[PDB]
């Protein structure tokens, strides 16, 4: 029996979605990376892409250890194209902002509920977002000093791709 | 894009440096226990303002992760002498409370404005501050016991300078 | 019972402080860097603010050797920005300049009261600083050629920060 | 040829006397212990009448090796009995005080002499020096804290004969 509220179900099962989703514009971003040519750039967004879905694999495995089920949901078609790869990343940074306010929603629900199991489960997300825009602002440090200047995109590009 | 308040990244600057006088306070107790010839109980005090450091290092780190930058401010001299061992280790404990307390301010801070990635953070401290104490009662526990019988004292000083 | 005198003690004793300033000023020049986006230099100057510590623990066991104690007097506040990466080496490089001579006056010191075992404690130091100058002169010879392009304040940064 | 003034080699001549007396006196203080059943005592004297035929030894090979050759004088008989533990080791350091003056004396005649090869052979002496009184204040130290039970005056003898 669930022993979730369905309210906290919903915002879960939809964070999943979201996360889902996450993996989609990454994979898409890494579609841009590869047209442009920056296979680097292109190897790191892919990697982003599946540790996405292992945060959605997280939300599915905890809502099924309290007694929920999982509904997958319509994926929207995600952008194809950006202005420059400075642009693309600035962009991931604002989806990943996005994405830490859903698990705050989620979190401020729980507490209402004194749903403490979700409370606390959701904390490893509160964490792991912290990294990730964190991540992502290295990264936009850096491309403003390359300043456009290639031989150390290139260096950006050959780094990031070997990422494991 | 510094994502903390000011108010909150000024609460952890403070208790940066707030860490920091914690290892420069251990030093000069450290300083004490050497003047006295217990360099046994100096080693550990040496070894645990090392600790302090890396306390001081994981807010460093965690203001730059938030977009924050770090200011360190003076140092105020403390105190070179106490009474007798006993006396330098109850400094110690009413010093770490005192920590203890702080940190809270700064999670009961962070809670009003819902800023969940410190309040995240700071379970790590909270948790840490209980075996920071917990160490220093031990360490007192077992001087009462000794009331002076040097015999004792000798192969605590013996055994707490062999702290890693 | 003290077998260095108070005038040389004094002298040590300043100078441990001078040291242990010197490790606060280089994290607050890490400080720097780390807001700025330098890792590298930030990572050099955390590395350089632990090898001043151990300076100041062998102005420390000296004394202590020598019948004397230490006492652990205010740390001023350090600055907290320079004009730019050139700038804040050249701020080191003059800091310690300023402690190489604060040495030599201690050594002359030591000479004059016939005081032979502070003097040949003094000469590692007296290597020891040959080396420090020298280190920090290479960075500014390297920035002075660097003259603008990140492609070489990058591979100077990411090799600066692989100092063990 | 020599090459060592005749002033300054016999002063060298007379310091390495002085240490052949050391390891004697040493021994001396050995067969009071032994005497006194505190085998671990005359354990740590012996060993340091070893070390005292080392630094005598240091003295032989130096004046060889700059043309000179050594003149062994008569030894005097040592003293042969002490009022305590603590008796014994205050006049070991008040011996030690007086070789680390003798050497003082005789690197300040090297030094009038401008004769640089003997003032930089006797920095190690002074170097050794400053252990060889430390190592024995820190006993002093230990026993003057020690001041009555064999529970401690035990736990001590039966380690300082673990000296290697
Ligand atoms: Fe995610
Ligand atoms: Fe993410
Ligand atoms: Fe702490
Ligand atoms: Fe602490
Ligand atoms: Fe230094
Ligand atoms: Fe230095
Ligand atoms: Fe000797
Ligand atoms: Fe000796
Ligand atoms: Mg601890």
């Amino acid at each position: 029996m669930m022993v979730i509220s369905e309210k906290v179900r919903k915002a879960l099962n939809d964070q999943l979605n979201r996360e889902i989703y996450s993996s989609y514009l990454y994979l898409s971003m890494a579609t841009y990376f590869d047209a442009e040519g920056f296979k680097g750039f292109a190897h790191w967004m892919k990697k982003q892409a599946q540790e996405e879905l292992t945060h959605a694999m997280k939300f599915y495995e905890y809502i099924y250890e309290r007694g929920g089920r999982v509904e997958l949901e319509a994926i929207e078609k995600p952008p194809s194209n950006w202005a420059g790869i400075k642009d693309a990343f600035e962009a991931a940074l604002k989806h990943e902002e996005f994405v830490t306010q859903s698990i705050y929603n989620i979190l401020e629900l729980a507490s209402e509920e004194k749903d403490h199991a979700t409370v606390s489960f959701l904390k490893w997300f509160v964490d792991e977002q912290v990294e990730e825009e964190d991540q992502v602002r290295e990264i936009l440090d850096l491309l403003e000093k390359a300043y456009g200047q290639m031989s150390v995109i290139f260096q950006l590009d050959r780094y990031l791709g070997q990422r494991e």
